[PDB]
DNA sequence: GCCAACGTTGGC
DNA sequence: GCCAACGTTGGC
């Protein structure tokens, strides 16, 4: 993507509820592991 | 207080 | 209706 390296990203399924089947992706950052849930949170992190 | 789980919201 | 960013909230 536009990510730097070392950037992990994951999907999680939701198993349960209304809104099951849906996907929600979380942001890994690398050699600190931290997680981030949004790519306007991680853009952000990386701008400041 | 942290945060995982699932809800809500509005631009498309 | 989709998408995904963000609101909420109860169990730890």
């Amino acid at each position: 993507n536009w990510l730097p390296p070392g950037w992990r990203v994951e999907d999680k399924i939701r198993t349960s509820g209304a809104t099951a089947g849906s996907v929600d992706k979380y942001y890994y950052e690398p050699n600190t592991g931290r997680k981030f849930r949004s790519r306007t949170e991680v853009l952000y992190y990386l701008e400041h």
